Formats: structure tokens, sequence, C-alpha cells
């Protein structure tokens, strides 16, 4: 293994040729964000950072069905939450229930929507989502089960979501912190590399966001990690303006704006969140 490039250099002029102006990565589904990624790429660390009801939970889910449709597999590593709250979140925002209804009594308070419900556990049980919910899961019980996950899929780019970072065993349960996150970042990024998976990590925020005038996510909300905003190659912060004031002229906007972008531009793009199903729908 010499440090050749030869080889390297030819496929990067065929992708260059290839280059037609679709998204070459694996898509979010959120079109003006693959329009500025071309897609995320099979060695990207992404980070998907918000404050509490940002929309972070249902914009990963959202995103992860929107993966499992280009047929690619995803791996969801929820520490959060067991497997069956994930999944009604998956039928609530595929056949478009109301999660109230579905949540108890939609053995009355259902009307005609069980053909929506047969429809969506159909879409459930035809994707590519996988889910992994025990409570204590460190990067190395992430990197055996990738694997695994990939001798399982033949020619399919593996997708790990990982809900919520923060949450995860770091590897030395001694160290600060700081180096524990620092650790835990390195060690995701590096899976991502040496597997060549997409990693895709949800992650929380400062609260001293909150305690500014402007609560716009920045790079420095990232405090307590440090590590975290120089590993990834994108992050991607959830603000929903109307959340913090009430008479916002963006009522029911989500915007994802991305602060770091290693290989393209930054910038902010705009969905409109459909509370009630947990959806987001692309603006123009």
């Amino acid at each position: 293994d010499d440090g050749s490039i030869d080889e390297a250099l030819v496929t990067v002029y065929e992708e260059i040729e290839s280059a037609d102006g679709n998204i070459t990565g694996v898509p979010s589904g959120f079109t003006e964000l693959d329009r500025m990624t071309y897609g995320y790429k099979r060695r990207n660390f992404v980070l998907i950072a918000a404050r509490p009801s940002m929309g972070k939970t249902a914009f990963a889910l959202k995103q992860a069905k929107n993966m499992s449709d280009n047929d690619d597999v995803v791996n969801l590593h929820s520490l959060e939450m067991g497997k069956k709250e994930n999944i009604k979140r998956l039928i609530v925002t595929a056949g478009s229930i109301n999660a109230q209804k579905i949540k108890a009594a939609r053995r009355d308070f259902a009307s005609e929507d069980w053909g929506k419900l047969s429809m969506a556990i159909g879409e459930i049980s035809n994707s590519n989502i996988n889910i992994f919910d025990k409570a204590g899961q460190s990067v190395n019980y992430i990197w055996s089960k990738t694997r695994q996950t990939k001798r399982k899929n033949p020619g399919k780019r593996v997708i790990v979501m990982i809900d919520y970072l923060q949450l995860l065993e770091p590897a030395k349960a001694n160290d600060s912190r700081t180096n524990q996150i620092s650790q835990i970042s390195r060690d995701l990024k590096k899976m991502a590399r040496e597997l060549d998976v997409v990693v895709i990590a949800l992650s929380q925020l400062s609260r001293q966001v909150e305690q500014r005038q402007d609560k716009r996510p920045m790079l420095s909300d990232l405090r307590e990690s440090g590590q975290l905003e120089q590993d990834a190659d994108i992050i991607e912060f959830l603000y929903r303006d109307d959340y913090y004031d009430k008479e916002s002229e963006s009522k029911n906007i989500v915007e994802v704006i991305i602060a770091k972008h290693r290989d393209g531009p930054v910038g902010t793009v705009s969905l409109a969140f459909i509370k009630e199903y947990g959806n987001f729908v692309n603006l123009e």
C-alpha cells in the first residue's frame, strides 16, 4: 500500500464527467440542502445540532426515511427512545395520521384512517431502517453493528444515525467530560472513514443560546465538546423562530443552518414544518 494517486486521479476525473448536476451522494431528501452538499458522501461525519423543540428528532427521522427511499440502508442508534417509539413516529409521518388519535384511542378516535395505517405500516416494513435501541452504547459498540450491517447489505451505502451523541458511552469512564466528547467525536469520524459510511450524529446545544437576543445557534454553542466542530464535515443547526418569538413573520418555518461545510457552501435552508405530523416540506 504505497501513496500512489494514479488510480484515484482517474476516478476523480471520471466523477467530473459524470457531474451532470444531480445528487452524487446520499440525499437528505430536502432538495435545497442536497443542492448545497450534492448528497452525503461515504466519508462524511454530519452533525445535526439544535436546542430543544426545534424539530431535531422529527427532522432526523424524516431524513432517515428519505434515505431509505433511495434504497440506502439506515442504522438508527436510538439511545433516548425505544424502537416502538421511533416506529410510531415513522408511521405518523408516513401515513399523515395524527399522533393523539394514534397514541391510544385509535380503536375509537380514528375514522377511516386504517387504510393510511396499513399503507404506513407497509412502507416501514419494506424500508431499510434498522433501529438499535440499547440504552448504553459506545462508538465501539456501534462500530461492531455498522460492519455487521455492511456484511448483510451487498452494494448498499449504510448511514449511521445516532440519537444524540452526548448520551454515548465514552471510552474512558474516568476522563474529563470534554475529553470523553472529544474521543467520541474523533472515533465517530474515524468510523465514518474506516468503514466507509455516512455518520449522522444528533447533538444538543448550550442553554446559553437562549440568553442571547438572537437565538440562532452558532459554532461557539458547541462549547462543552470542543473537538466536535473540527471533526464534522457538515454541521446543520435547526432553528424554529416561532418557538422564541410568538408573532414571528416566519410561522411554522424551521431553518436548517449549515454552519460548517468542508467541501462546499455554507448558508441557511428554510423548510415548512408540519408539527402535528413531524413532517417537513421543501421550499422553492
